[PDB]
């Protein structure tokens, strides 16, 4: 039927720095995580059928002070939200979403999460990808960090 | 025709506490406030058809100083989407979202909502519920706190 | 076909002011701007078609030291969907969202956005609009800031 899907964070797809990145590992088997009628290939999100589809991504950020210090106090937690073209490998923003965070001292927990929604005309050799700033300090769990898009009508 | 609820929050489901709570009690015959083939049960919205839906929650969080105080500099305003079934009973989460917050001194007024989205797949029989923390600092009025679901597509 | 749009920012509706106003210019027909079988007259969506409809807006704020100082350092960033009528002048509140945010002259650089979306019925010569506050730090870009609607079924 219609395409679909709802992609989960995998805990792989996150290294240690504060620079903006491409995340890669998304689950698409377990739990929540479902696909239909796209194809997943490292963290890029394939169109294959033509059409106006919702797009939409959730990302939560967290940090303990137990858990160690960070580089510094003050903090940029952004997530783009990015279509390629496997033919015209052009790549722009079609959503952002963010918020600059001071996560400073005496504080034993900071959280704060993301979310940004959208229509938009895609067609099938597209790519949505997500980048995000600060991926070490991501939540890694399904209910808190996840993206997804659904097919609402045909192209026109 | 195809089901869907737009639930707004009625003031009562309200207690004086900072524990996290499930709402049980919203609106679903006044103002924006609607439901169709669903069934809205003290806080619990039942799927009757089943199928894939959009579901949200929108979560608005706000403090005069004129009401008093907070009970801690740091607070921590936050929404869970909970899935339950028949039988088989067991609370599953959906999608979460939120912020720690630092609301002293500042202003007498501090504000902040959440919003969350994503596409499930669902089963008659389940259950869509919400629970926050800081239930006394809800605000009241039926464009800031609400959730709902609409279906897209029938199961595939 | 079934009617959508999906508005994004004109710079030129941008006062400098801190007042609240209702943006008045949005494109609809270029980059991801879009629109069918809905109607755009000056920051009004006017809807055609009866339907029960999906909307949806994201709003980002943002400022640059270098672009001097904001109007307090604890500034109210809020949005508000409103409905209006070609007939009536009444004036409707369908979502809010926003937060209360210290940009105390610090960091060089502050950022926050909101993104609010619900399930709507809506009638041909309805007219939805977006209210901001603080309007002159709105970030310009068309993944920053939009808002859309799209046809999800016929009246029922």
């Amino acid at each position: 039927a219609q395409p679909f899907a709802h992609l989960t964070i995998n805990a792989a797809s996150i290294p240690s720095g504060s620079h903006k990145v491409t995340l890669s590992s998304w689950y698409h088997d377990r739990g929540w995580a479902k696909i239909s009628n796209m194809t997943l290939s490292n963290g890029k999100l394939r169109v294959n059928q033509d059409g106006f589809y919702y797009l939409y991504a959730n990302i939560c950020f967290r940090h303990h002070e137990t858990s160690g210090s960070v580089p510094t106090d003050y903090l940029q937690l952004m997530v783009y939200v990015v279509k390629t073209s496997i033919k015209i490998p052009s790549s722009h923003n079609l959503m952002k979403g963010g918020s600059t965070k001071n996560w400073s001292g005496n504080s034993e927990f900071h959280f704060y999460s993301i979310n940004v929604g959208g229509f938009f005309k895609l067609r099938a050799g597209e790519e949505i990808s997500i980048q995000v700033s600060n991926p070490s300090l991501l939540d890694p769990d399904q209910d808190a960090t996840y993206f997804g898009a659904f097919k609402v009508q045909d192209i026109d």
